[PDB]
């Protein structure tokens, strides 16, 4: 940890804290919601130990990184825009990229706008946001599962930080990370209440020191949650700007890994399009898809040394 080290770079117009640790071929790593860098601290010890170029910064809007007021600031093309000058400021032609999440979701606009730069990706829990011409994401995600789904809730500026304010930020960020209830995370009506998880446990599962929680609330006490929800109230602008690359296929070789108990594979007709054709025509060098037993969502956390493993196996391929 002590020699992971720690800076502020300026990229795309913002001051971004980028941790790193390691030399060799870079492997940027790009963290979801609600995490931070942080979430990939055994990937970056081991990655570094094994040698190669560990990055993982705080996205735009979390943690340590500048978060910009407007809602508009968080389109994937301003995250990509983020990373793309990231990269360059590394000095290589090419990364390796590792992505969960809504990482995972800027993770594939980045091999959409450049596959040249991205040699092979490793994608944990989201695969592609495949573009549907007739409806846009979020009112494909409302048709489905109605106004309470999670990701609905979302959109409504305040409300939701509001609602988390009032169970607290310690409430929220343990109820998300414990949660290991398959299928749609639908919320209570007007308030947070038992959120993504009418089943937290009394004690941290294994995979989670009380310093992990400690070290994750004391950037969301200092951020709030308004930069990482403002993700989300851009889906909709997203699908639209989105709109050239219509019926378009990622050539990047890909990696896909989820934990079979994550909300996001249990739901949204994810099997469907995992493993019914669909994604891997989007994307035809799809090279493999795992599903990781009893593992849930936060699968780079809960299953560390397994992903470690399909990381570095993946990448010393190339
Ligand atoms: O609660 N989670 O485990 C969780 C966290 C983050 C996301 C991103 C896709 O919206 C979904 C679910």
């Amino acid at each position: 940890m002590e020699e992971i080290e720690h800076r502020t770079v300026e990229v795309n117009g913002i001051k971004m804290h980028v941790a790193e640790k390691g030399e060799g071929p870079v492997v940027l790593f790009l963290h979801g919601f609600p995490e931070l860098w942080y979430s990939w601290r055994h990937q970056i010890l081991a990655l570094s130990s094994r040698g190669y170029r560990a990055v993982a910064p705080d996205l735009r809007g979390y943690g340590d990184t500048e978060a910009p007021v407007s809602i508009s600031s968080y389109t994937g093309f301003h995250i990509v825009g983020d990373l793309i000058a990231l990269i360059d400021l590394l000095g290589v032609d090419q990364v390796f990229l590792v992505a969960h999440d809504w990482g995972a979701i800027i993770g594939w606009y980045l091999c959409t706008f450049h596959p040249d730069r991205v040699k092979a990706y490793v994608c944990l829990s989201v695969p592609l946001l495949h573009r549907d011409p007739n409806i846009r994401t979020v009112d494909a995600m409302r048709a489905m599962y109605g106004d309470d789904y999670y990701i609905c809730r979302f959109q409504k500026p305040g409300e939701m930080e509001a609602q988390m304010a009032e169970v607290g930020t310690e409430y929220v960020l343990k109820n998300i990370l414990t949660t290991r209830k398959p299928g749609p995370p639908i919320f209570p009506k007007g308030e947070y209440g038992t959120g993504f998880n009418p089943d937290m446990p009394n004690s941290l599962p294994s995979w989670l020191t009380q310093d992990d929680l400690a070290y994750y609330v004391s950037k969301y006490e200092k951020t709030g949650f308004t930069g990482p929800l403002n993700y989300y109230r851009n889906m909709n602008l997203n699908w639209e700007l989105t709109a050239p690359w219509s019926g378009g296929k990622i050539q990047v070789p890909v990696k896909f890994i989820t934990g079979e108990l994550d909300n996001v594979y249990t739901s949204l007709n994810m099997k469907e399009y995992i493993h019914g054709g669909g994604f891997k025509q989007d994307v035809p060098n799809l090279e493999e898809v795992i599903v990781q037993k009893n593992v849930a969502h936060f699968n780079n956390q809960e299953a560390a040394e397994e992903i470690n493993n399909h990381i570095y196996d993946f990448i010393k391929k190339f």
